[PDB]
């Protein structure tokens, strides 16, 4: 029943959404997992509701002293790495004309550079044969209004899934991209300014996906437990696509 | 523990290689299966192998009459499908100078038009909310020496997850295609004309390969699971590649 | 100004839209064109409206003796090829479940087999350094209703370009395909039943495209010309999108 | 026989390999080019070789304020752009464990960065009807050992060019990614500790590729061409693949 039994695995932005719905699943396969992310107060709620067998880590993924210390703990706490999802990430609404550098950063600090480095410092503690998952977007593949640095950030962290997959063969570490669609998550009401616009964005996502609705959080994670699980043990560097097919047709 | 309760299944091409080690899995995860293919030894050793919950079809799916009874049977003995791997295919080596219309003929016949007529006569039994999965491959995506035909064929297939996602949202089935790179089955064997050849070819792949080696059965039949089942209810009309990163970097 | 200047050019469905349009613009650049097509009337039309440099061959590419027929003419007239444009193809609109053999064997022999053996019988005189160009469509990576053979086929076709690149690469021979999207020809006249819903599906296109508009016969002719010309000496395999963003946003 | 003749042209990157290569090519159309770098010397060396309507511009790309007088120079010279070829960019090879910061920030603020405000800056000059190119790499879709922060960065400047179609539809500008496999320019010979070293380097990319052979700037330029000319007009938001067929096959 358990197909993550005493694997232990890391996943950033955990507090929140896609990281803590994916956090209780993998409890749920008998994993030990850690949740990261900036709030405190979140963090001690997540880590309330996954219930057992979880560690909430304060860091911020843009501070490098900060996975350091993420690291120590990990290394302390558990020792190893089976699976790491690298998900912290986030979106700002700007059209090219409207393009600051402060927004430039801001985005590509936490989706690519905190990523590159929550990887990397990672290496020391994973495991051999382990699972390593990227989240991107399909706004990685998409043009999206307004989109720009989100959009060019997640076709990043599809890259990264690529090159890493060669640069880990030799220790048999799996490295793939989650790509999702439209997801029943709080990026999706952090970025509007009225919750009536929100009812609108929800219903505009749906119409354009096969399926017909957003995707539930849970869904995202089921995804994600199939690439961290052995199930996907033949799955390498690949962009699994969860959005209802608005992506493929 | 079962992640096909009581679901029931029909695999063509399933007395062998893929085919059989799906169906296993498959009743692993509680599935009731029907196993199709033309050999009715085979057919009988794969039912005997698997053991319970199997029911053996002689089929040709390139035979319509053989579809109309392949499914009359289905229908007396189980009422239903939920889940659809149209997976039987077949290839034969020879360059663009080399194709003769026979050779064009059986190719497309199995690897296209059979699959074809497999989903649409599956259509009536099929269950809101099922899942149909087609087995693509990397040769889909790739310009490999004599593969003509073969490839050809199997970019028809992945065609028809995205065609038959939009066709048939409306009842909420998903249709997925898995396109394996090199997996340890006989349609390697079977296309060598010698024992010595075979271990070459496999030698060759597993070096284009970054995980270093050829997949098992075991492994691509894990990754139709995924798309068997509930973990992929938010994947539509994909190409999931399971080739341990061949066509990925 | 003379971009193919002496070159010898064959176009497949050259006597209608895209393969007339092109004729005209290789004829401009200085080329020798063959159009090639069944009906005869159009054929001594288009060869009229050409003007100069330009040869009609009655032929049916899914009749193998037309194909020869059409090469020891094309051998007697000019002896070689330097751009092989195998463009004919036609699309009939059926679901799923509409789909009978006939209907997919006629989609399949001309878009699919037709071009085959074209490509194949043009080996023999197709110059070292040549050109061929294959039409396949949008179609080959979108999933639109009713459009199950045509798109599976042209998928095909674009999977011909990867192969084709290998198997003729050591005679330098390039070849790629070229996918348009909506292009104001005859091919969206003849598929609906009536002059008033083909004013809506030009419409529908052009909502759904970037740049607002279905795309002139004489814009697909200048993207081919790029391909014919050595402009692209050094792409290969490639599948050039000439659809105004469609496929890429 | 003057494919781009009286339109106003800018290339960054321009001093040197690519850029250079097309500014040539581009001033034989009858353009008028600014070329733009860092390096006064070469500027001043390329601009003579060009010979003719030709104007250098000492820019980095990088630094806001150099931009802000590139472009009133452009403006008082030229006043408006017709073609913007975004190009000027640079690789550093370290693979995951070897990734500083600063090794980070060179290769994203040159490769992504500086192109974003390149093409921000451009909008207020940029013609109706104009074309923007962008200089991806075939890294995009590869997994390259050690080419973890360029490929990444390439990957994104692809993003851009689908979200920029997008964004600038209602102008009917044309945004295309150009993306170059092997090219012999100083790109190579700059990365590389030994003039050894970069005769195998050359071999080895000429191996894997198709055509059998690094490719010629020429070759780039004449692609780049296609996309800055009326040839192209229904071609937006592409990914054109000048790599003698290394990504295709
Ligand atoms: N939901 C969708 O439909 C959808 C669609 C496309 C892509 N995505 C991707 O999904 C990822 C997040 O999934 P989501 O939609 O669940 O977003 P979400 O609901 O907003 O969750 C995001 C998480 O990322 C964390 N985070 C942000 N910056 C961070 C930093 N510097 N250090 C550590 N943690 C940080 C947040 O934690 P703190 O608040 O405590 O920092 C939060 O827990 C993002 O990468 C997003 O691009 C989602
Ligand atoms: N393994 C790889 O390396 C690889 C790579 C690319 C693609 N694939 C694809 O994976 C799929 C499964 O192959 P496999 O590994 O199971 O190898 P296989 O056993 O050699 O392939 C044939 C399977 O389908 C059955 N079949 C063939 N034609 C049929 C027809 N007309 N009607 C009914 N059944 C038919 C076969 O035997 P019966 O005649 O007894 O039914 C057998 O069960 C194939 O479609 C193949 O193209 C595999
Ligand atoms: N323009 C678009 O919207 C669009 C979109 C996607 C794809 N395409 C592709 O573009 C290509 C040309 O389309 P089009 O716009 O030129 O359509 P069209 O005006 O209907 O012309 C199709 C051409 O193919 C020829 N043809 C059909 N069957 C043939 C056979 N057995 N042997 C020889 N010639 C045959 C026709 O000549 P006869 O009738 O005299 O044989 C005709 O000249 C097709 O391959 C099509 O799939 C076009
Ligand atoms: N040739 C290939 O095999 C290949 C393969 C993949 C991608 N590419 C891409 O093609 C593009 C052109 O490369 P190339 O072959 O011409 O190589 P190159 O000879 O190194 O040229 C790079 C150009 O970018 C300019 N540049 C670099 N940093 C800059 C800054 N901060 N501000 C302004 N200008 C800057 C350089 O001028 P200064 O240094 O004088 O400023 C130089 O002219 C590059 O973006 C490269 O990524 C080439």
């Amino acid at each position: 029943a358990y197909r993550l039994l005493n694997k232990t695995a890391v996943i950033t932005g955990g507090n929140s959404g896609i990281g803590l719905a994916t956090a209780k699943r993998f409890v749920a396969e008998g994993a030990y997992v850690f949740i990261v992310g900036r709030r405190r107060k979140e963090l001690e709620q997540a880590a309330a509701e996954i219930g057992r067998n979880v560690t909430a880590v304060k860091a911020d993924v843009t501070k490098l002293e900060d996975l350091d210390r993420l690291y120590a703990i990990v290394r302390e706490q558990r020792g190893s790495i089976d699976v790491l999802f690298a998900n912290s990430g986030a979106i700002e609404q700007k059209t090219l004309e409207e393009i600051t550098p402060e927004h430039y950063d801001r985005t590509f600090d936490v989706n690519v550079r905190g990523l590159i480095f929550t990887v990397q410092k990672a290496l020391p503690l994973l495991r051999d044969g382990g699972s390593v998952i990227l989240t991107s977007s399909v706004a990685g593949v998409l043009g999206l209004q307004a989109h720009d640095t989100y959009s060019a950030a997640k076709a990043a962290v599809r890259s990264l899934a690529r090159t890493w997959t060669t640069e880990l063969k030799g220790r048999s570490i799996r490295v793939n991209a989650v790509s999702p669609g439209a997801i029943d998550t709080p990026i999706i009401e952090n970025q509007v300014s009225t919750q009536e616009e929100a009812d609108e964005l929800r219903a505009k996502f749906a119409a354009a996906t096969p399926l017909g609705r957003v995707g539930r959080p849970e869904e995202l994670a089921a995804a994600v437990l199939f690439l961290a699980s052995d199930d996907s043990s033949y799955v390498a560097g690949i962009e699994l696509f969860v959005d209802g097919g608005l992506t493929q047709v």
